[PDB]
């Protein structure tokens, strides 16, 4: 119909996002290696996933995910599966994230992290656009990982089988609010739930639209 093809209203797409880990020693040759990865750079309409089920897993009250929706616009709730490949200490933990759009604006992208369903830590950031080819580009590039999440990661890679990474990670979740800095409009809001994947397959996702 009007349903979403990838992660992305026609206000604001995701190009890509991805977390990463470079050695130390990516200096004398480089090297990334990469927990999870979206790329979005003719097809199908996404599937799609009632937001209420997923509604436990994230806040209540201001900022919960029922009173996001209720705000709006339904079309811009995504959810997105990650496996997560934890296989790879010391060095850079990186989160790149990139965003297109037709219009000029001030993106806000507050991302939510959340454990047992409950907001642990937070990360607010602001983005100028910049004119490129007539569309307008967001770069969210090479940003530092929050040393919660690289110790989370170091914890959670060392547990002696996956089924408990599995149910670590079943309570751990991430929740991603991008607004328009001056309107408050909320343009995209993404939901992040984990796997780990095995060590011979790499990071995977499957995407999904929150309806209702």
């Amino acid at each position: 119909a009007w349903q979403a093809r990838g992660l992305g209203t026609a206000r604001l797409q995701l190009v890509e996002f991805s977390a990463f880990v470079e050695p130390p020693d990516a200096v004398d040759s480089y090297q990334r290696h990469l927990f999870v990865h979206i790329s979005q750079h003719g097809a199908p309409p996404l599937e799609s996933v009632d937001v209420r089920q997923i509604y436990d897993k994230f806040p209540e009250k201001k900022g919960g995910l029922r009173e996001l929706y209720d705000r709006g616009p339904p079309h811009a709730f995504f959810l997105v599966k990650f496996w997560a490949d934890l296989n790879w200490s010391g060095g850079f933990y990186g989160v790149s994230s990139q965003y297109e759009s037709l219009e000029h604006m001030t993106l806000t992208c507050s991302s939510k992290v959340c454990s047992f369903g409950k907001q642990v830590v937070e990360k607010v950031e602001t983005e100028r656009a910049q004119l490129e080819d007539g569309r307008f580009v967001y770069r969210l590039l090479r940003s530092p990982m929050c040393e919660y999440l690289v110790n989370f990661l170091h914890k959670l890679r060392q547990l002696p089988e996956r089924y408990m990474m599995n149910s670590v990670l079943e309570n751990f979740t991430i929740l991603q609010v991008v607004t328009n800095r001056d309107t408050q409009e909320l343009l995209l809001c993404t939901a992040y739930v984990f796997e780990v994947s095995t060590s011979e397959r790499g990071a995977q996702h499957h995407i999904y639209r929150l309806v209702r």
